[PDB]
């Protein structure tokens, strides 16, 4: 029993080299062939690109106002059961939590994604949204494997300020012993898409899981989208995260 997935803020609001960058992301999906893809900052022409160049993935969306999140399900592997949209009532950037209940490899899952409140100034709202996500993860039925993968925009001690991760929720990067090779997902030194002159390295993209003891645990975690495209830029200002969870008995 296993699940492989990619989480990626694909910077859809960047109108520069968007078809080439979308091609780049679809090439990654074809190469790594994940069961599920969690995407953030998707825009309408980006969906149209995914429909043609990643046609074997069912695109699940909630609200599609401006830019939004999506959960892609591999056709034939993942069976869609239901979707739930959890609002962030105090969001100023139309952010929300999207859960998609699915069946995969004989196991039941609630796959969640969000793009938590952006900007340093809205730290208090981002922390409240993280609490909502963590609360929803704990509320899922006991026999279901809960996976959150998204752009949290988290930094410093914001997780500590939220009250920390609960006793039954784990960060995949933390669980694997905080490996250095995938410690930053938003790196202005290694990534040139935004042309930020200052060197900034943050871990905005995070994976949280809630699984039964002795069942699914992270096997691997790797950065994706580190290959420069023909235009000399990367598919996004963010690196994507490729993760596999496996059962260890
Ligand atoms: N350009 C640029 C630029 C350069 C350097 C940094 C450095 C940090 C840092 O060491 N810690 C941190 O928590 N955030 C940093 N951001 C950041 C990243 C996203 C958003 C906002 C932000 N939004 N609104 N105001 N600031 C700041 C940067 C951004
Ligand atoms: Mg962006």
């Amino acid at each position: 029993s296993t699940i492989s997935f990619i989480t990626w803020n694909i910077d859809g609001l960047d109108g520069c080299n968007l078809p080439e960058r979308a091609r780049g992301v679809c090439s990654c999906l074809a190469l790594y062939s994940p069961d599920v893809v969690f995407l953030q900052e998707v825009i309408p022409p980006y969906c149209a690109y995914l429909k043609k160049r990643a046609a074997s993935y069912t695109i699940i969306t909630g609200n599609e106002e401006g830019y939004f999140t999506a959960i892609l399900l591999k056709k034939g592997r993942v069976k869609f059961k239901s979707q739930e949209i959890i609002p962030f009532p105090n969001t100023k950037m139309m952010r929300n939590l999207l859960c998609v209940n699915v069946s995969l490899g004989g196991n039941e899952f609630c796959l969640m994604t969000s793009h938590l409140e952006s900007t340093r100034g809205h730290s208090a709202e981002r922390i409240r949204q993280l609490k909502t996500v963590l609360g929803k993860m704990q509320e899922a039925p006991d026999s279901t494997t809960v996976i959150f993968a998204g752009d949290t925009n988290l930094r410093d001690r914001e997780v500590i300020k939220c009250g920390g991760l609960p006793d039954n929720v784990f960060d995949a990067w933390e669980f694997l012993g905080k490996p250095k090779h995938c410690q930053y997902t938003w790196d202005t030194k290694a990534n040139n898409n935004l042309r930020i002159p200052a060197a900034c390295k943050l871990r905005f993209d995070r994976i949280f899981f809630r699984a039964e003891e002795g069942h699914l645990i992270p096997q691997s975690l790797d950065l994706v989208g580190l290959e420069k495209l023909d235009c000399g830029r990367f598919p996004s200002d963010h690196w994507g995260l490729l993760c596999t969870l496996n059962v260890v008995l």
